[PDB]
């Protein structure tokens, strides 16, 4: 929709700047990273967030997040 997230992601002391709306999925963060950094999403840990439970099937909406987030991939 219209509120939009902002998440900088560190991947080996480089930064990817994801950009997608609340009503998208954690998971759909990692399908972006597979394009970006050509990593399978089977192959990425995707760390970071400030409360348990987040899943890939979580929506960003229900965590209410602010607009910059900072997550981080580990291989």
């Amino acid at each position: 929709g219209s509120h939009m997230l902002d998440f900088r992601v560190e991947y080996r002391d480089r930064n990817v700047d994801v950009v997608l709306e609340d009503t998208c999925t954690v998971g759909e963060i990692k399908q972006i990273l597979e394009n970006e950094l050509q990593i399978p999403v089977s192959k990425m840990l995707l760390k970071g967030w400030k409360t348990g439970d987040v899943e890939d099937s979580t929506v960003l909406k229900s965590l209410h997040l602010p607009k910059n987030n900072s997550l981080y991939v580990l291989t």
